[PDB]
């Protein structure tokens, strides 16, 4: 399963929305993020690698806590 710990690789002095990054992956229809907990959850039928690669496309990797 997926549980993306969005790392603060850059702009760690600020915050950004990761939600728009997750939806771009096919099969994703719902998304939920917690800017305070540093986590990014989705609810779709996408592939495991497709999700974690999509956020890396924005330059923000995320440790699947699974």
């Amino acid at each position: 399963m997926l549980k993306l710990k969005v790392e603060g690789m850059t702009c760690n002095h600020c915050v950004m929305a990761v939600t728009k990054a997750l939806k771009k992956v096919p099969g994703v229809e719902k998304v939920e993020v917690s800017l305070e907990k540093g986590e990014a959850l989705v609810e779709g039928t996408a592939d495991p690698k497709a999700l974690v690669q999509a956020v890396e496309e924005e330059g923000y990797k995320a440790e699947v806590l699974a």
